[PDB]
């Protein structure tokens, strides 16, 4: 096989698609073959699409899902709502098997936080990154908070021995201020920082997005995921 | 001994506070012996005082203090910005149990959420929790999110087997919505939901405050925390 990876987070909404996006366009322009699979997607009314968006910014084809659900809910909420289950436990693992393949960096995105459910029944992107043997970059925040949730959430991993490819800033406002700065660097002490990406990148275009993302991750640690 | 209850939260500012000050006007309301215990306390420089809080809410007299920094930050950078160390790991301990009385119920109120550092180095209110052997009252939101960092919270206490007590949604919206309904349901699916206060509570006067706290909890729990 290749290298596969779960992109989780502290939290719903703190950048793990335009990280997956982000982590895509860097490692593509470094040779390395990407595929993106975010199983469920919800809040299809409103046209929210994760997969759609690293397309877009990255350039990825090997976009591959299973399910969507019209309410911007989490997976199982929306399911509910939606009168029809989740998908099956095998259905999301078989798929990020398949994708996988030497020479290819294949990322997963779920949803919100990493125990926020994925699957029928009561499965999360931690059963799943259990079952294809794949580590986790965890996104997070450099506001309020951050390390109490980075810190459960690298337990959590640990726990079921998944194991840390780093951590991600989702957003890195500009200027820093005195808050953000002070997170940064403590999140700097209890795992290596990958990447900040700067607020409002989701919205750059993709010659911008592709020129950010090849300077916000370390050319040699990219070089060697694969 | 008597009953010791840390009062955790899946973040800063969910309503540890509230609920430390609803539970012991509640707890009073039964005849237990109250005290309530806030090792370390920032935002002096804004006023911040939540011992302060829970004597003017619920009439509580034993409030005791050990640490405290003018920044509104984490404690370590409060601390740091003040030029100060964290208190030890002994002296918080010291702290609770100078407290602890037979027939007594002493909440302890952290910072922020369970894993945030409360003394040098690295200690948390967890740590604090074994020590002591305390159960754990964990308040939570009924908002986005809330089930992911509520299951994270009860899985590492429960990794060191802390026992929890349940939770308090510690703002409760009049009316609900669907999000907080279908929040409310969902931890409740998880754990027992002790309490639901009212949004606003901080602001009722102390009558109020006192029949909000009696109605908020079911007083067979709370009369049976304590021996
Ligand atoms: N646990 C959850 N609870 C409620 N809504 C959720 C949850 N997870 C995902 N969503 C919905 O999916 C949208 C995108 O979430 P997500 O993809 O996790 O954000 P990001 O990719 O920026 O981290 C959210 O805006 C929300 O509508
Ligand atoms: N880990 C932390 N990071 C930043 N600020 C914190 C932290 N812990 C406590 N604070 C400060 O303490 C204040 C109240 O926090 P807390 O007592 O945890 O809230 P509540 O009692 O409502 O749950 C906040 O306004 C915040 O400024
Ligand atoms: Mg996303
Ligand atoms: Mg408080």
């Amino acid at each position: 096989g290749g290298t596969i990876l779960v992109v989780t987070g502290t939290g719903t909404g703190v950048g793990k698609t335009v990280v997956c996006a982000a982590l895509a366009s860097a490692a593509r322009q470094a040779g390395i073959d990407v595929a993106v699979c975010k199983p469920v997607q919800t809040g299809t009314a409103r046209g929210d699409d994760d997969l759609a968006e690293v397309g877009r910014l990255a350039g990825v084809t090997q976009l591959a899902g299973l399910a969507r659900y019209p309410q911007p809910m989490a997976p199982a909420a929306a399911a509910e709502h939606a009168g029809m289950a989740l998908p099956a436990r095998d259905q999301i693992v078989r798929l990020i098997a398949d994708l996988d393949r030497p020479g290819r960096l294949t990322l997963v995105e779920g949803a919100g936080g990493l125990l926020v459910e994925l699957a029928e029944p009561g499965v999360t992107l931690r059963d799943v990154a259990v079952d294809v043997a794949a580590a986790a970059l965890v996104v997070v925040t450099a506001d309020l908070g951050t390390l109490n949730h980075t810190k459960l959430t690298l337990e959590a991993l640990a726990a079921q021995q998944v194991s840390c490819a780093g951590l991600v800033i989702g957003s890195w406002p500009d200027p820093p201020g005195l808050v953000a700065a002070s997170n940064r660097s403590a999140l700097a002490r209890i795992a290596m920082v990958r990447a900040a990406l700067p607020a409002g990148a989701a919205s750059l275009d993709a010659g911008d997005f592709a020129a950010m993302s090849a300077a916000a991750f370390d050319r040699n640690w990219v070089a060697g995921l694969v």
